RNA sequence: AUAAACCGGGCUCCCUGUCGGUUGUAAUUGAUAAUGUUGAGAGUUCCCCGCGCCAGCGGGG
């Protein structure tokens, strides 16, 4: 039930695209992160939960850092923040084809607010109950030796805890696809 | 293989010493950038793997 929480910046040099953000992060030490200021002159402000202590490098400067244990009392309401990409997985309507030889599957984003909220309450399950949520819409992110696109949503709001351990390893494992591209990290805060 | 052939114009040498370009000088008065406008709609998001009851669900990029 332990972790390392850090405030990390990545020089705008490498931070030009997601792939190099995740790279720059890897070279500090798995882990999870939330982008807080994507493109400043100094570079890119990122919050970082991890299992290992980070050590500042030429590309990714560690501002401040501290180690944390989780003690959450069930029944207590909390503020939360989560950046993630709600999806549905279907079979291609373009009827494109897989490598093995039958048709491809595609992850499409959920584009209705109700569906997104639903997706949230679903994924956190009986760990907590969302009491108040606002599903912040974000501009799509692309990435470039692979290449594609992911559509994120940023939930902020108020949950009530129902099962502390469950919730805790939700926090430590992450919620939703695309963990290595800014998603997953759930941050909690006292009411 | 020609008024041709063979066939050096060649040796020595400070241009040197002296020298304020200097005093004086508002660029200054006048001047709306102003009228008019849903961002709406839309689940395609590219690769690997697991589970699938083929509705999809999940892990990793």
């Amino acid at each position: 039930a332990w972790m390392y929480l850090s405030k990390v910046i990545i020089a705008r040099a490498w931070s030009r695209d997601l792939y190099q953000l995740h790279q720059g992060l890897w070279h500090l030490f798995d882990f999870l992160f939330h982008v807080e200021k994507r493109n400043t002159p100094e570079g890119c402000h990122v919050l970082l939960q991890s299992a290992q202590m980070p050590v500042s490098t030429a590309v990714a400067t560690v501002i401040k850092t501290k180690q944390v244990e989780f003690q959450l009392q069930v029944g207590v309401p909390l503020y939360f923040r989560l950046r993630a990409n709600p999806i549905k997985t279907i079979l291609d309507n373009q009827k494109r084809l897989d490598s093995k030889g039958n048709i491809k599957r595609c992850r499409v984003p959920l584009i209705k607010e109700a569906e997104q909220i639903a997706w949230l309450q679903r994924k956190l399950g009986n760990a907590a109950r969302v009491e108040d949520v606002h599903p912040i819409s974000e501009r799509p992110q692309y990435f470039s030796g692979k290449s594609g696109k992911i559509q994120t949503v940023c939930f902020e709001g108020v949950l009530t805890i129902n099962d502390a351990p469950a919730l805790i390893d939700l926090v430590q494992q992450g919620i939703g696809p695309a963990k290595s591209m800014g998603c997953g990290l759930l941050s909690l805060a006292p009411l």
